[PDB]
């Protein structure tokens, strides 16, 4: 009904502000001392029975050769991964489709190495791992098309059963296939190092669990881009999310026309002039009405995090993409409590009629005592005439 609808709209607006206030990309910076780069990012692994397992990545890349390389200005990669199974494959395996694009530098050149990536390039991946003494090997093959930032790879566990979930190896298992836009070609360290290649090293901290340490060599061997990796994992819990295999494999890419309609309702709460784009002025208006008070610089940074075309506004399509990702990957307890606190103004753990009234009428919706109570009632599982945390979580989940 049109009170379930008022939750969705208001809920989606609050989750849009949570996304814009988070750091979900691959952040790249120059490392002049090593003639390379550093990167850091957070990867979200959905836990099968509900919840999210966070993996915090720190990364270093250094050229294998002494040729000149491109040291970038600060930017990010935005990524999109889809995992599948080959229905005719009997071995323990993963099929990976990946798109990666560079952005984060607003609107206002090309290495010799970039010429090696103008068409489709065959890829080979080899990994040797040891997690808590559980050894394994992975072999992969496929191709990369950097013109579109596109990877297709199939991986086999050559040692039998993979002792960790496949999703935990995705980031370890060729950022030289990223699409850099024309205005960012001078910031592409990865292709610039080719064909001699680069060393990629990481430490990956699985929160409340162990860590991976990785070292990889990425270079051309003949016409093939090869990724050779060693992985060491330590201090994992015997029945944690990783060694207990509790992580989801296939995350939902299935996004209904009903869900898109819900996102467009939320969009139009921000896009108050109906021109199909959200400006810093429009984002700030909504945040102030929810009781936050961002500076111009914060608003610019929030938009920059999802601003695919670098024009300084969140276009409708950029808004749909950001919302699709936000529904695909589970929020942490901390992010859900932060959304809850937008409503629970007094912090007593209960969203009251007065509290939800105060939110709704500050967001500019004219709702009288009646439909407020209709909204409370829609979410009120236990009859107390208020919305508690668990009731909030249920309202917010698709
Ligand atoms: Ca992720
Ligand atoms: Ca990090
Ligand atoms: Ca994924
Ligand atoms: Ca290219
Ligand atoms: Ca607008
Ligand atoms: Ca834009
Ligand atoms: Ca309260
Ligand atoms: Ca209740």
């Amino acid at each position: 009904d049109s009170s379930r609808r008022k939750w969705n709209k208001t809920g989606h607006a609050v989750r849009a502000i949570g996304r814009l206030s988070s750091l979900e990309n691959v952040y790249i910076k120059a490392d002049k001392q090593k003639n390379g780069i550093k990167a850091n990012f957070k990867f979200r692994h959905n836990i099968e029975d509900g919840g999210v397992q966070l993996a915090y990545h720190y990364q270093q890349n250094t050229p294998i050769g002494d040729g000149p390389v491109l040291l970038p200005d600060n930017h990010y990669l935005s990524t999109q991964s889809k995992l599948s199974k080959d229905p005719n494959e009997k071995r323990d395996h993963m099929v990976l489709l990946e798109f990666v694009t560079a952005a984060g530098i607003t609107l206002g050149m090309v290495s010799k190495g970039e010429e090696l990536f103008t068409g489709v390039v065959p890829i080979l991946v080899e990994l040797d791992g040891d997690v808590n003494g559980h050894k394994f090997s992975v072999s992969g093959e496929g191709e990369g098309d950097a013109t579109y930032g596109k990877l297709t790879l199939k991986f086999i566990c050559t040692t039998g059963k993979l002792p960790v979930p496949w999703p935990t190896l995705v980031t370890t298992l060729v950022l030289c296939f990223s699409r850099y836009p024309d205005h960012m070609k001078q910031h592409d360290f990865f292709k610039s190092a080719m064909p001699e290649g680069y060393i990629q090293e990481r430490t990956i901290f699985f929160k409340d669990d162990g860590n991976y340490k990785t070292r990889a060599e990425v270079k051309f061997e003949g016409d093939t881009l090869v990724n050779r990796i060693e992985l060491k994992g330590i201090d994992f819990k015997e029945d944690g999310n990783i060694l207990g295999h509790k992580l989801e494999y296939n995350t939902r890419d299935q996004l209904t026309e009903e869900q898109i309609a819900e996102f467009k309702e939320a969009f139009s709460l921000f896009d108050k002039d109906g021109d199909g784009t959200i400006t810093t002025k429009e984002l700030g208006t909504v945040m102030r009405s929810l009781g936050q008070n961002p500076t111009e610089a914060e608003l610019q940074d929030m938009i920059n995090e999802v601003d695919a075309d670098g024009d300084g506004t969140i276009d409708f399509p950029e808004f749909l993409t950001m919302m699709a990702r936000k529904m695909k990957y589970t929020d942490s307890e901390e992010e859900i409590r932060e959304a809850f606190r937008v409503f629970d103004k007094d912090g007593n753990g209960y969203i009251s009629a007065a509290e939800l009234r105060h939110v709704m009428t500050n967001l500019g919706e004219k709702l009288t005592d009646e439909e407020v109570d209709e909204m409370i009632r829609e979410a009120d599982i236990d009859g107390d005439g208020q919305v508690n945390y668990e009731e909030f979580v249920q309202m917010m989940t698709a």
